[PDB]
């Protein structure tokens, strides 16, 4: 593998402006502990953040290749796209950064050649601008030419590190006008000092270094392809902190052991015999500071801030590796910040931002993507100071690099991927400590860019709570919402007592779900989000060409039920008829306590028309559904189209548990019904009206129904009328044996080959049913014409009591021609 | 309803500092910033009453307690999280109060003659006492907690009324003090914001704040209202309502009565003279001199009496501050050690379940008195006033922003029990609330609001898995229930295709009290990689059925979740096993979790039970392979090199055979594996097909130890093993060359399953390979913590069910663990 490599472009990548531009005002500001102190204080922030990308990058997505699917589903849909937004503008004002470097680097070369100053901040802000102009043409493509170029610019860079511990090793009489001292004892005695000239604090000076050591990220995960990209890439970031730590010791150190902090530009100022009050670093010689300490002072280590990049030996060649370091970070910056928001638009997890993905040219690079992130870096670059701007840069790198440890904290204790711990100190507590930590001293730096920089994390966990995008998990990683989804069943599973709530669970046995697309919406009405409805199909047919025809319909139905707005699973199964297959729906589908409990058929329209052998597969559907301690719901729509107008009536005549009080109920919850009233209708005697009524509305207000109105009929129990009772035998007719005109062998060979034949026997013993079903109709089509729901208790009868041609006759005359009607019947158990 | 409850809220609101520090607020904050003060309070207090307004009109008809509410409505964590907080935060505030009531009795005893000892101790001994008669009427006052109370409410509008009377009354003793009633002339110099003595803006708001408190405490957590749904938003707002005006009112009257700086000596008593003095001091003649230069005794900053030198009758007045004070705490210790006790009777801290036992008329936590009444006295040894009221506040402030907070976080994802319809409540109001609460906890102090932001944050990962890992805690199964709802539908509405295989099993033994060992060794490789069902065929009456079904799904999940089993109970009754398992094949589970494999132990005793049951369960496996199912048959025995997990790969049946031991690995248990891979390979170049099933085991990620090819299967075993086997099956054998046709026909006809003459000589080379493979397993893998191998299979009705079960005993005889593994041509390194 290329840990060279991953070496050298992490390197290049921390190595920059800030690397050795600022130490000089560092550790003059500061002194020599207080410097080790912030440069410890950035190396353990640093160090705990590679651990946790280097958890990152060797386990949980080995296989995945690219930043940004790795850390989106090795950590969670929610943590990975924050982290993406944050570390991408870090690296965009990154860019402004170093750009701004190069500009003032410019600058001082520029002063001593130029005979007048043109404006400082213009100056900045026009080289700035020119820098960022080459930026962009180097970046429209090109990547083997970095990857060179970062091996061949790293010498350099070292060369120049060295020639900074070399140029004091060369004194200089010449060097003596600038207040140039060579490794002397005294420096070092004098820089020790904890609190210093400058007004500002230590955490300001923390700000001002900290950019310096962020950058990790780009070689474990923002870092692509490049032969090995796994199990030795963290090794070598690791190694790549831990030397860039002791190397900026190193020249911290020396510079703070080489230089004192104020000097005066002159050949005067030396003083032959003062051995006391020791006014110069050199107590003794005192060759350069005197009368500068209320004067401003032109050469001094804290008042100049280049004055080590100045003063040190072959100087052009440190003007020329000033412009390498900063040219190579700003070229890191500048291809890395806009790929990754082109990255997170591609995955699309905020569509706001969906369109700036471009990929004009052959690379995938975003054209408009460039020119955003040119304009918001070049708008961060019209503050052409430095010295306020880096706590800017500090504030989100840091603040991303926060997020990353929390998320890694996160993924250790959620492990909802695999997540192994396969590395050395894989601790998920040092990681949240280090995460706390950087909480902290961000918020100490700039309060009031830290409380919106809150303010942006909580509005990111916002918008991600409520958006649940099928991006990552949706994905080629589907395990974790599997998991999230298998634990979620199983804590229900957990639940000791069932007897507290019914929650009424569908199965709705329409074969196509496309088809009587009403019915499932109107079930979905009451069970959209208070129970599980379950869309059954049997499908009967060769067992050989079963399942394949059974997996294109579960694909092809679960695509219909997720287009239509429904929360509705589809449940296949293969049978040799109705009855089998809805004996094993219902007997076996469910998981846990997710199990149906109600039955919800269609009424059948056509058992006119179709044979009577499917009309006893009907009926015996609704006795072995009652036996199994179902609730059965018969759902009469007319199918060629459900608005809710006034009420929603409801036809409380039996006693069914309370499921046919509790259906309308969950009816006007859903917001559609929100402008229905109930009207509770009940059969009750004349005399008896007032009790009745008081007592049902008793019953209602612990249902909590809250009703419109009650009325008590007792209309019913009454002879319907001639017309209605000729026009229910004339639809009897059909099926009904006449066993009164034709002999008794007659009739019995007639009931033996078909016997579903209606007799004359039980049409007289149940004349009362049928009259009671008609007079309900009449009463429906007089007071429940003007409704929207109708809701009443379908009639039954015990088994084989009646024909299976007079129930379904039945139930067709007491819902004839209503609006829509829902016949429920519940099991005898409570439903509050 | 409104009187019930609004006289608990109002005497729990106006407390200590509504009296003693409203006058030296509006002292040290000018009268614009005092109005400042109370509005933006009043602002904080109405959002969090809108939030628990909302969350109490959560369509629940009644709950008891208000941590309850707040568990069953947003749930466990938060539920916790707000529990413990608001816990504290009374716990504390009772402290607050008890050094209040302290501060008035010792600054009367400084209004009298005797003093024992330095004002300052004596506030620590006053309190202690004083917190020992709270204790004494605090163990049981149901006649004090619910009539006084009116009375109580009665004396503070008297002391309210007097206070009042005591401004439209001037008296020339007053007059060395500050005080002149209702006028401009001092309205002018008081207006003025005059912070002094290191005061900031902040910190006056933070010691107010102790005043605009409690809004929960005063009629939600008692939990007792006739219309709990709609008494609760209007027994608090109303209250604020009928409260910060007052407080208002009095920011008004005290700032123009009495001036910023009075002298409480007689002696600048200055004639009438002609002197300028552009004070406000001496706008009426009076001087108040050499009071500001010197350090002062009177006038809104230096005395707290002030507001009891505008009142008369001060008796009455200082029974004001009393009755106030102590309805106030008494409120207070009513509520923190009931949320405290709901706390540990929900289980959301286990270690706390100490504190919930307690013994009386109504049962009270003793356990929690103690610590309250003990952690009182700890704050109490802090007499100083103005550090204890910061804490409280803050405490306070973090109960408000957590259930701010929790509320916009339930209504903003969608929470599952989330239908407040409130009359007028907005989910942005509660975040902003939450937000300008966090605020205002950080600027009145740091390290208090650290400490806080640590200890919730540590309270929240605690929470987040840690307790959910087995019991979450919740009593109300609908925060549970709708919850997996829409995470099953996140799993049915993704597009899997057949990208994603996990092992989904379906478990066939009917008690799981019985062979648990095989229910922890299925357990092991579906752990957390796949769907594990433990289905039941109940056989029986169906009139009984249901009863002894439920009873049974009962008892044996509730065994599943005791012992650390991830699986469901799937009881379906059919008369006879084969129908069961068909139903449960069929149609278990829902969306995608759905069984994808079929594991049935071994039928051990098959020799003893009737033929006809293995006749079934032979069937069961050519109905599983119909389905497309996968067929493990372990052969665990059920008593219970190195460590070894043996693989014998002998078929290509879509790499479940190599799957099923890599699943086994990646577990604590087996995480020392050491897997052997055995493979029988015609003899050529030995070391090529080694290779190639090398790579196809690094496909597997399998980290083998060695693939060992073996080519001494297809040959004829020992003669012993080949006459062993024909015991074995010679009861069921029908030797049909030895005895006539038509015996034969008749046992034939009679006994299906007999084994014939000619199936035995079809079939003489799958049994030899059989048994010989049964001594290449003692041979090669006698030691081993678990051996797979591909299970025999053969087509429906080709071979008797008595042969199929001999060959599946014959070649695991004498064996560790065995299993055989076949599966369906899907798992193609597709998992
Ligand atoms: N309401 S119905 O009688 O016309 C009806 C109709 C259907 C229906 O076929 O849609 C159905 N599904 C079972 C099935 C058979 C073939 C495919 O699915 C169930 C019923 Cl009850
Ligand atoms: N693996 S087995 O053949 O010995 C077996 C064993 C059992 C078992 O009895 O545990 C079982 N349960 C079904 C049942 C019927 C009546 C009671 O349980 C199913 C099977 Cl396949």
């Amino acid at each position: 593998g290329w840990i060279k490599g991953v070496l050298v472009r992490c390197m290049l990548n921390i190595w920059g402006v800030m690397l050795f531009i600022r130490l000089s005002w560092i550790v003059g500001q500061a002194g020599i502990g207080l410097s080790v102190l912030v440069i410890m204080m950035a190396t353990v922030v640093t160090t705990i953040t590679g651990l946790s990308t280097s958890a990152i990058a060797t386990n949980g997505f080995v296989r995945g290749g690219g930043a940004y699917y790795l850390i989106s589903r090795s950590l969670g849909p929610e943590f990975g796209g924050a982290i993406g937004l944050i570390f991408a503008f870090a690296n965009a004002v990154a860019v402004a950064m170093y750009v701004v470097g190069f500009a003032e680097t410019v600058v001082e070369l520029l002063k001593e050649h130029s005979i007048l100053m043109i404006d400082e901040i213009n100056d900045i802000r026009i080289i700035g601008a020119i820098t960022v102009v080459i930026l962009l043409g180097i970046s429209v493509a090109g990547m083997e030419w970095e990857a060179k170029a970062q091996i061949v610019l790293l010498v350099i860079l070292l060369l120049a590190i060295g020639d900074f511990v070399i140029g004091t090793f060369i004194p200089l009489e010449s060097k003596k006008p600038k207040g140039f001292f060579g490794y002397k004892s005294e420096i070092f005695n004098e820089n020790f000092g904890p609190d210093f000239r400058e007004e500002e604090t230590f955490f300001s000076v923390f700000a001002i270094f900290f950019p310096a050591a962020t950058g990790i990220l780009a070689g474990a995960n923002i870092s692509g392809d490049l032969a090995d990209p796994q199990s030795a890439i963290p090794k070598g970031t690791l190694l790549a902190i831990l030397i860039t730590t002791l190397v900026y010791v190193g020249i911290a150190v020396s510079v703070g052991s080489c230089v004192v902090r104020d000097a005066t530009g002159n050949v005067n100022d030396t003083i032959v015999t003062e051995l006391t009050n020791c006014t110069s670093a050199a107590c003794k010689l005192n060759f350069d500071f005197s009368s500068c300490e209320s004067s401003p002072c032109s050469y001094g280590l804290m008042n100049n801030f280049q004055v080590m990049s100045m003063v040190s030996g072959f100087t052009p060649l440190i003007s020329a590796g000033i412009f390498s370091a900063t040219l190579s970070s700003a070229l890191a910056s500048l291809v890395s910040a806009p790929k990754i928001f082109q990255a997170l638009c591609k995955d699309n997890i905020y569509p706001a931002f969906q369109m700036f993905a471009k990929g004009y040219g052959k690379n995938n690079e975003p054209l408009r993507g460039y020119i955003l992130t040119f304009l918001i870096a070049l708008g961060f670059i019209l503050i052409a100071e430095l010295n306020v701007i880096a706590p800017i840069i500090s504030n989100f790198f840091l603040a991303s690099y926060a997020l990353i440890n929390f998320s890694v904290f996160h993924a250790s204790l959620a492990k909802s991927p695999g997540w192994r711990p396969a590395f050395k100190y894989y601790n998920m507590w040092i990681s949240l400590l280090g995460a706390i930590l950087c909480c902290i001293v961000m918020f100490v730096i700039n309060w009031w860019a830290a409380l919106l920089t809150y303010v942006i994390v909580l509005g990111l966990y916002i918008y991600v709570t409520y958006k649940k995008p099928d991006v990552n998990w949706g994905s080629s990683t589907q395990a974790l919402t599997y998991l999230n989804a298998l634990q979620h069943s199983i804590r229900l599973s957990g639940v000791e007592d069932h007897v507290k709530n019914f929650r009424p669970q569908c199965l709705v046995m329409t074969g196509a779900p496309n088809s009587r697309p009403a019915l499932l919406h109107l079930v979905h009405d009451f069970t959209k989000n208070v129970g599980l409805m379950i869309c059954g199909h049997v499908h009967m047919g060769p067992r050989r060409q079963a399942m394949k025809e059974m997996s294109i319909d579960q694909a092809k139905y679960q695509r219909w039920l997720i287009k239509n707005k429904m929360k509705a699973f589809y449940a296949p199964v293969h049978a040799d008829d109705l009855r089998e297959g809805a004996q094993y729906l219902m007997q076996a589908a469910g998981l846990g306590r997710m199990k149906p409990n109600t039955l919800v058929l269609g009424f059948k329209k056509d058992w006119l028309q179709a044979d009577m052998r499917d009309v006893d597969m009907y009926i015996n559907l609704f006795h072995d559904a009652f036996d199994i301690q179902y609730g059965v719901v018969v759902i009469r729509l007319k199918e060629g189209l459900k608005q809710g107008k006034n009420t929603i009536d409801v036809w409380w005549l039996f006693d069914d548990g309370g499921l046919t009080l509790l259906i309308p109920y969950l009816l006007t919850t859903k917001k559609k019904w929100k402008d229905c009233k109930i009207r509770v209708f009940i059969g009750g005697k004349i005399n008896r009206i007032d009790h009745d009524r008081r007592a049902m509305a008793t019953l209602l207000s612990k249902f909590r129904i809250d009703f419109s109105d009650i009325m008590v009929l007792g209309d019913i129990n009454t002879k319907p009328k001639k017309e209605n009772i000729i026009a229910f035998e004339e639809i009897i007719e059909p099926y009904r044996l006449h066993e009164d005109d034709k002999e008794q062998d007659i009739a019995d060979k007639m009931k033996e080959d078909e016997p579903w034949r209606i007799t004359d026997n039980e049409l007289e013993l149940y004349k009362t049913k049928t009259y009671r079903q008609i007079r309900l109709n009449e009463l429906l089509k007089e007071h429940s014409s003007t409704a929207n729901i109708i809701v009443m208790s379908l009639p039954v009868a015990r088994k084989g009591a009646v024909s299976s041609a007079l129930y379904m006759a039945w139930l067709e005359a007491l819902s004839k021609d209503l609006p829509p009607i829902l016949l429920v019947r519940g099991n005898h158990q409570s439903v509050l």
